[PDB]
């Protein structure tokens, strides 16, 4: 019987070097599960909120107080609770908190014993995690969207592009498609130490060289493509996170690369398009301009994925509204924007069911949990980010997708360039 | 460890005193299931081949050949395969039998192992067969979609819509949604009494009275919500099976009440659309006119739900060509018209992934078998079509859906009107 | 019985995205166990060899026939060994292997088996990997030697020493001297943003500032310990890897910063320890230097540890070498130089009966294996040498420490200044 | 789950027919041990205090009181800890006897429960007693150092050495090594008969016959060795312990075959090593006589093992000031001199990490118990002092150690001259 016996917090250090819970949860039957919780740099304004300690100590970054919900209240809450009753649990996470946003317990202690009752619902019933979540017919690897260099608020140049992505689309596995990943990484690292550019990594592992602006970027990454013997776009396509709340003033504009309106941004994205291998754009738009990102969506949305980050936070309201008003036709999916397993896959049901599709993403603060590597073959996404092939915060979630692949057998697919219709 | 050690089938027979496969696996943990399979009355030309025995036994009817071909290849191809790999066994059984109608051992030999093998899995992981195939975030019981007045090819009357249904959106949960079904079909028995009707039952449980055509009949309905004390539309609404292709002629047209062309059908269906609140049509046009149906969808699909079923078969192939001509809005799902588990959740996921609603069904003959019960929840279609609340073939499908709801707890949700946004 | 049944192993990618072995074991009893192998940026002469692929693929850094030397040969000569007989299956390894340097079957299979062995033996004996290699006596929290600043052929900058290190000998518990080696490092990033330097993080996390030299870069750190609240030396000192081999001409001498001789460094290194607490400085000498090194410890060796890492490869026979002539008084701990556990051990158990301090390495090229971690605490070392608290293959390390002293409870002890006599 | 359970203490006699203690642990997974303790004829002034009952039982020497506070007191202390936690076990004794000596609970009713705890902890992890002890490295059978000839304190003679030993450096093998023992101590027997000199055994089995001084009883023991066929020195070795304070007078000096000087007993000792071929000599000098060990350490520590008994008392405060002296080379490990395991260990520790050698030692007054056998192979001594090759409180550990090298198997290795290198 899996029934909940024991619930347990620590204070661990995420892949910056800041504080992030990690939940264990025992059952009856002595299933033991783990699960560690990532942290955003910066956040969305609508994200679910993480509870930290304040004062001197680990720069306020602290998470003891989150330690502590999990022990005095979560516990005492979900013990004698059936983990297999993964709705249940989060329900009376939930209620628990009695808030909107989880400010009460945090984001990060819910999410936490949320992720952790789901393994252990899944090593008692003896299935791997991406089996146990996602059925028998859990069987596809998605195209890793592998952030090599970097802009925007993420860097010191005059890129305001935050993400600059390879996405090895026309791998024919994803065995094939990792090591494709690696190959261009690599030989964009040789491309930058010849070009006099920095070769330091950011927090996603990718390189942030001091460049003109996003043209500059992508010609390099185009450069490093080549290099690894690859064809941009049928082998190897881009993909962009502009982050454009990140260089959104409220009420006024953005001020990018010239201060620029929705439909000016929309016609430098459309420029992009027609010089470059773009299958997708996530938040060309700011996080409350539903107007811009409509008139965008209708203007490029059949030539490409629009992926809503920061406008949706994995929020089923604030998903409903887009799909409503036409805007965006991807949803980024971030487990600790909402704070349980089960309003994640509300966010994903509400996504797919609307012809919306999904891409599973790390965030800037991850740890050694590779839970998402699952979640992405779980729910059929076809699509991860999850950073450069650098870092193992990073690397453990393409390891583990290598691990997924090889359990599958035949049974594997690999999405390919079926995740990108439009391209 | 649930690796298959036994596979047995035997002749039983269906819900009309037909015979039809039913199978059993024994896995090497001690894991005993049971699954038996469906047959149409009369089937869609694409839909995967039944073997039938024929000669005299049974009416040329029996499936020794069917259980024999369990017995002899498909036991020894499938036994040391893991039952947990779905996707494995069910591509062992389609390239065992090496068609692409699984016209060598016969979809019902076929169907049987998959669906007896996905039960087993689910018992050895100790989990619900709705939470295995589905996940933990399975939870959402359908509308049922309730047969209780039939015509077309179904029946010796002047109607030729083969089934009239009443769909209880408005119910609060799946428990009073039944209870409405059931106490507006009474209410339908009592009105035929009264109008000196035949109140004998057809295949489906439904009534067949003898009536003047399409809107005598929902006329009788909308008397029958009314007098059980439920307002048409708001509780109860209606949904129709034309199942056009019976009345159709290759090349020619639809012979309906005057024949008529695909467009004077959609004006018709246009028609009832603004006199009855209806949620659904099955079927409007026949299985291979696909002009007509994307002009039908075109005009009415914004309106009401368009469900394809003999135009797709719940085969990938054919609902992947409607999702690019923009034929139908939703795909009815028979486990038996396409052969396996797998082919039957990819076709789901294409749909679903497609912005298409799906439908799961029964077979006009049916057996005591609840697994489509399970398949409805496992796959939150939200809607399901299994017959008549009359004819335990059809009532222990709602009687396993009352112990699914019972088994959630708080965490089930019925679909409710939020199955139909259209109307 | 703890017999192994099955060897397998998978290639995988390493922190900087090149591939490594990873080997899971499983036992008669179902104990089921993986490990990873770290590998080398560059390498010591005298290392044991790596198998690598050669020809295109990952840029001739493949370990396909790794992987294959594992399942063909190392599996059927060591299942039906008790994993409980390290000692055994590492001879087995070594003599199958039956090469000085482990160049047939390769370094990397034949640990990636010793590791996962070890692993499934600790498992089996329900023990936790510290207490089953270090016994019940195993307690000893290791002093974090934390890359905070790289330089050497590492870099693109002036400073020739390859790594500057924080160690929080002041702290009273290993849980407190993570947080400050945390809070150090992000109070230099903070400095590192204010004097306009690069905060890229290298391969073991630390920031590579293009900076004057030694003395700058020293300066830096210190501003940043003052910065984080803490007091240089009594809280927080200072190592060094000057890995002088990669500034060392075979023959000829030390091209730093000026080519000096052995005496010369010496002079060097004597000064910064008249200007800066430094408790540790590793390889201050070149690999095969042995009349530079004795002279050298001989000078400086009772006023600062001297840690011999490429003179010693983790080799019993080499430092057997070391000790007869005085050279150094401390070895690097690398399982990677030397291949298996058990002669890992010998080296360890060389050292301290012979008065020598030992410190756990990472290499550059790690995985989100923990095993040095515990490791670590099951020798006593008092000392880890394991990256910046920065990227996870870094900071999962410092994570198992965590969890490590927390099941240790009032047993656990901190090693502090203990660690360090000299200063 | 080895959670302590009961804990249960009797009186039994040790080898010489005095009381002792000996006690049983059960945990809660039904393993059950039993720990004996042995108890020294005379005792150093700075050891661990034995609990004995006085009045007339036995002399005085009951254990009636020990084994009452193992059962009111030491039980209900440590029933619910997990026994793997040797060091929780250790500190809760300690902490429960509040004393610096052990002196309200004994020492002998404390090792004893220590002992008992570790025993279990190994037989629930299903590990020979040397392997839980040890980890998965130990491997080392000690050279076994065998008393076959007395004097001192422990005889009626004019030889003040207390005990004289044979240590068989020269064979491949601890089974060659027991036998090379055995046949010199059985020709002994013959040169003692053939001299007309007494063959009655001491407490430690070997003779003490009536010989005018060191040099008379060191000649018949060459002799002896010669009629074995062995070499004295290569195949065979000699080392005594002196037990100088059982000769020495308090601020006076030493009383020896002549009144003599620190540096005078040294002289006599420089002698004996230049005529015989000594490879370690035990408490040359008293247990205060800080001064003179330093001295006589300087003077002909490079030429033999010098071993700390008295002087140490297996404890880590006081070895911690010898090493500081440069006082002595070796530690004589006694259990019982300290209380606990842990303590132990952390003496071994602190020894080995200082370039000292240990002895694992056996008491005048031993018992059936064979632990030290599997305590000497654990933390890899090399060395073991257990009496002469008669007796079966001697005899039972070196068939422990055969057993111990049979277990083994090519794993093993015999210490031989490597436990010697001064030699
Ligand atoms: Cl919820
Ligand atoms: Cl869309
Ligand atoms: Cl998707
Ligand atoms: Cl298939
Ligand atoms: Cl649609
Ligand atoms: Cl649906
Ligand atoms: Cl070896
Ligand atoms: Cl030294
Ligand atoms: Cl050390
Ligand atoms: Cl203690
Ligand atoms: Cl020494
Ligand atoms: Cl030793
Ligand atoms: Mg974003
Ligand atoms: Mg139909
Ligand atoms: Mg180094
Ligand atoms: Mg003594």
């Amino acid at each position: 019987m899996p029934i909940i016996e024991q619930v347990r917090a620590r204070e661990i250090l995420d892949s910056r070097g800041n504080p992030t819970v990690e939940v264990e949860v025992a059952l009856i039957d002595g299933t033991f599960a783990r699960a560690a919780v990532p942290s955003g740099a910066s956040t969305g304004e609508h994200e679910a909120v993480e509870l930290r300690d304040g004062g001197d100590r680990y720069g306020g970054k602290g998470v003891q107080k989150a330690v502590q919900a999990v022990l005095d209240e979560i516990g005492p809450a979900v013990i004698g609770l059936n983990a297999d009753d993964q709705r249940l649990v989060d329900q009376a996470l939930v209620d628990l908190d009695g808030t909107p946003d989880k400010s009460r317990l945090g984001g990060n202690a819910i999410l936490g014993v949320s992720l952790a009752v789901a393994k252990a619902a899944a090593d008692s019933a003896e299935l791997p995690l991406f089996r146990y979540v996602g059925g028998p017919n859990a069987h596809i690897l998605p195209v890793p969207m592998m952030n090599i260099l970097n802009g925007g608020a993420h860097a010191d140049t005059a890129v305001d592009i935050q993400a600059f992505m390879v996405a090895p689309i026309g791998a024919p596995s994803f065995v094939e498609a990792l090591r494709w990943g690696a190959e261009v990484y690599h030989a964009l690292k040789s491309v930058l130490k010849k070009e006099g550019l920095s070769t330091g990594l950011g927090d996603e592992g990718g390189f942030a060289p001091d460049v003109a602006g996003t043209t500059a970027a992508l010609d390099l990454i185009s450069r490093a493509i080549e290099s690894a013997g690859l064809r941009p776009g049928a082998d190897v396509a881009l993909a962009l996170d502009a982050a454009a709340t990140e260089f959104f003033t409220d009420g006024t504009g953005y001020v990018f690369e010239t201060t620029r309106t929705a439909d000016q941004m929309t016609e430098f994205y459309a420029g992009l398009l027609g010089a470059y291998p773009l299958v997708s754009i996530e938040d060309p738009l700011s996080e409350d301009d539903w107007d811009g990102w409509a008139a965008l969506t209708a203007s490029i949305g059949d030539r490409v994925q629009i992926v809503g980050d920061d406008i949706f936070v994995t929020n089923p309201e604030r998903l409903e509204e887009g799909i409503e008003r036409g805007v965006a036709n991807a949803l980024l999916v971030k487990v600790n924007q909402i704070g349980t397993l089960t309003e994640t896959l509300d966010a994903v049901t509400l996504a797919h069911h609307g012809g919306y599709r999904t891409m599973i993403s790390h965030r800037s603060g991850e740890t050694e949990d590779t839970m998402i590597a699952d979640l992405a073959v779980a729910i059929g996404s076809g699509q991860i980010k999850t950073g450069a092939p650098a870092r193992s915060e990073r690397v453990a979630k393409y390891n583990q997708l290598l691990r997924i692949e090889e359990a599958l057998g035949d049974a594997a697919r690999y999405a390919g360039d079926l995740a990108f219709p439009r391209f």
